[PDB]
């Protein structure tokens, strides 16, 4: 169509903003995309499991936040090294107390259907 609905992400760039994103979350999920231009399965992801109706509105009540890592700043690299990423795409996970669950989180693509079970079963 002319137009699109897209989630809006809160972009973040260091450990610092990730902390103040936790913070300001208390009480509520919350999820965090690791994107790169150079990751196929990354675009995939926002083209086509992002812009899902049915996965937009089970994210209606979690907190969108969102990297770019695609320079592989000094910035980026620690933000990965201090989240424990092995590479694109990782889609983390928090808890209303702002701690990760690393069984939750999505290390590869995700089509609509599997993502949204994904959030049912398993996000925390």
């Amino acid at each position: 169509a002319q137009t699109q609905t897209h989630l809006n992400f809160t972009q973040i760039k260091t450990v610092d903003e990730l902390n103040q994103a936790l913070v300001e979350a208390k009480g509520k999920p919350v999820m965090l995309d690791l994107y790169a231009d150079w990751c196929v399965a990354c675009k995939e992801f926002e083209k086509y499991t992002f812009s899902d109706p049915q996965v937009q509105k089970a994210l209606a009540d979690t907190v969108l936040l969102q990297a770019n890592v695609t320079a592989n700043d000094a910035q980026d690299v620690a933000l990965l090294k201090h989240l424990n990423v092995l590479g694109l795409p990782t889609i983390l996970f928090f808890d209303g107390q702002g701690q990760e669950h690393p069984q939750a989180r999505v290390t590869g693509f995700m089509d609509a259907e599997t993502f949204s079970a994904h959030l049912r079963d398993r996000q925390p």
